[PDB]
């Protein structure tokens, strides 16, 4: 209640603030754009200095923020990655660590997106808890911002919540987003701006994508847009659009420009009417500004967003994920390493089983047909271990050549049909491929 005395007890330095985390213990942190520049720095500067070790680091969605600080390769002997997803951070990490005599430096754990709160706060269990939070407001709370994922859970779950306040990070509205600092057990301030996601050129074959895509979408569609450039890019042509709604993991400028066009409405969603709903937050700073007390936009925790039942319950969900590449099964890969797979704890198939479900519902998984500049096909025969997208569940899928719902579709059928979406260059060496596999 004497929120200024618990302030100035709580404010202290970003050194003090994590200096009596212990070695062998667990900490997570917020994802993306909420993952602490200040209180990494000095988190990685006691363990540069030996004065932490063992420590496992619980966490998705990597920045350059983490990347550059408690992720060093230099540091793996103390502070253990045990990322929960793997991005071009840590991709760069395994493979220095096998050329580095055959090492293993990250420490994968597989996991389910939508259970990552219970998953964290229960199995694992998280001892620290840091996230970028906005300023403290006259009732003593602070938020989320562009978070709320796992963190709102794990922020109060964690047996110690360490904020970095930030002026740049947006106040924002949301199921568990504020937190009182009486609930927060130390403070520092940092006033940067947020990191950005990195705005990204379109490909000519998105045109097409995005026009094949916009037919798919019905009046009154409840958007969700997956990560990556391409979704983001297949906003601008439902411009012209009417009351349109968001239920999304991750919120994108696209999606929010929809929004700024009065485009999204919100009013035909049964769940969350009149507001859009998104689980965190990637984009560059005209995004994140705009977010700030927001009141038609609302964070829920991703236990909720992700929840199949829960985006079934909207009708005429569209879910539109990108993908890396597509076999002649119907099954999908969104994972750039090779015989590996660590994209399928993303959460896309949460929603690719959530519009399916939907009334009037449609999932949507788009790739241009080829990469390398023609000369590599992304559809393929068969793809190489565990996949992303599994071909029972797939739903539409989108190349530059158009669009195939694959759902009651027999092995033959779903071959000769996907075979007329990759580029021409490829289709009689995939159609002699079908054969052998016997799929035709």
């Amino acid at each position: 209640m004497d929120i200024r005395a618990l302030y100035d007890e709580k404010l202290t330095t970003p050194e003090e603030a994590v200096s009596s985390i212990a070695s062998g213990s667990h900490l997570s942190m917020g994802m993306f754009a909420a993952e602490p520049p200040a209180l990494l720095k000095a988190l990685a500067d006691r363990a540069t200095r030996g004065d932490i070790g063992d420590l496992r680091v619980y966490y998705f969605e990597t920045a350059k923020i983490a990347g550059d600080t408690i992720l060093r390769y230099e540091l793996n002997n103390r502070i253990k990655p045990y990322s929960m997803f793997v991005t071009a951070v840590e991709r760069a990490l395994i493979r220095r660590g096998i050329e580095d005599g055959g090492r293993k430096v990250v420490n994968y754990v597989p996991s389910n997106f939508h259970q990552a709160p219970r998953l964290l706060a229960e199995e694992i269990g998280i001892d620290t808890f840091m996230h970028t939070v906005s300023p403290m407001d006259c009732h003593g709370y602070f938020s989320l911002g562009v978070g709320n994922d796992y963190s709102s859970r794990i922020a109060r779950s964690a047996r110690r919540f360490i904020v970095e306040v930030n002026r740049y990070m947006p106040r924002v509205q949301g199921e568990a987003a504020a937190i009182h600092i009486s609930e927060v057990d130390a403070i520092v301030e940092n006033h940067v701006p947020l990191i950005e996601m990195p705005v990204r050129s379109a490909i000519p074959e998105y045109t097409s994508i995005s026009h094949i895509i916009a037919d798919l979408v019905p009046d009154g569609a409840c958007l969700q847009m997956g990560v990556g450039a391409l979704p983001n890019l297949v906003c601008g042509v439902l411009k012209d659009r009417n009351d349109l709604g968001i239920h999304t993991a991750v919120l994108n400028p696209g999606l929010v420009d929809l929004i700024r066009r009065g485009v999204v409405t919100n009013q035909r969603k049964t769940l969350d009417r009149g507001r859009s709903v998104f689980t965190f937050a990637m984009g560059q700073q005209e995004m994140y500004e705009y977010l700030n007390d927001h009141p038609a936009i609302f964070s829920r925790p991703v236990d909720y967003v992700n929840d199949p039942h829960i985006i079934a319950q909207n009708d005429n969900v569209v879910s539109i994920n990108a993908t890396l590449q597509i076999d002649l099964t119907g099954a999908c890969n969104s994972e750039h390493m090779l015989g590996h797979q660590y994209s399928a704890s993303g959460g896309q198939l949460d929603f690719v089983r959530g519009a399916y479900a939907s009334k009037g519902g449609r999932s949507i998984i788009a790739t241009p047909s080829t990469a390398a500049k023609g000369t590599v096909s992304r559809i393929i025969p068969r793809i190489d271990g565990p996949v992303t997208t599994p071909r029972i569940d797939t739903h539409y899928i989108v190349t530059e050549f158009g669009a195939v719902n694959l759902k009651g579709l027999s092995s033959t059928e779903r071959a000769l049909r996907i075979i007329e979406l990759a580029h021409p260059d490829f289709r009689d060496e995939l159609t002699q491929a079908a054969k052998k596999m016997h799929l035709i």
